[PDB]
């Protein structure tokens, strides 16, 4: 783990076959058409801050012993593109936050007529104090969350 905590690899299933590497030091990782986005994807439909993956400290209870997930950090995928995105089987409109599990393929654009399909595979190599890495633990909860003024601020800087 030289620095790349998470690796987003736009796989062949995606119009673009490149590899993106999020660094533990980079939070949140911005994605879109304009390289400004830490992540780089050239999709005419994509936007400047098409979407970004943000990292937050996992909210847990009180550990009265020696156990993990005692306040570590989780990685949330935050879609900011008007073209909406799809992760596994969840919808994510511009202004949503989603939990990212190791080996998560996120599709940011799918066109039936234009045959435009995108999708990157999240591969976590380094765990920068992650409660797990992003795949959670026990009863997986894959639900789309709503973005707030806080997340909106992150994109303000990009």
């Amino acid at each position: 783990g030289n620095g790349r905590f998470l690796t987003l690899k736009p796989l062949p299933d995606s119009i673009i076959q490149e590899s993106l590497e999020i660094q533990q030091g980079v939070n949140p990782f911005f994605i879109g058409r304009s390289e400004d986005c830490n992540c780089k994807i050239e999709d005419n439909r994509l936007s400047r801050v098409h979407c970004f993956i943000f990292k937050k400290r996992h909210a847990v209870g009180k550990s009265m012993y020696e156990s993990p997930a005692q306040g570590l950090d989780d990685i949330w995928y935050c879609h900011t593109g008007t073209n909406v995105s799809y992760l596994n089987n969840n919808r994510m409109i511009q202004g949503t936050k989603f939990l990212l599990q190791d080996g998560d393929e996120i599709k940011i654009i799918w066109d039936k007529n234009n045959k435009f399909v995108i999708g990157f595979k999240v591969e976590i190599n380094d765990t920068t104090g992650l409660f797990n890495e992003g795949l959670g633990m026990l009863q997986e909860q894959r639900v789309v969350l709503k973005q707030t003024a806080e997340e909106k601020d992150l994109v303000k800087k990009l």
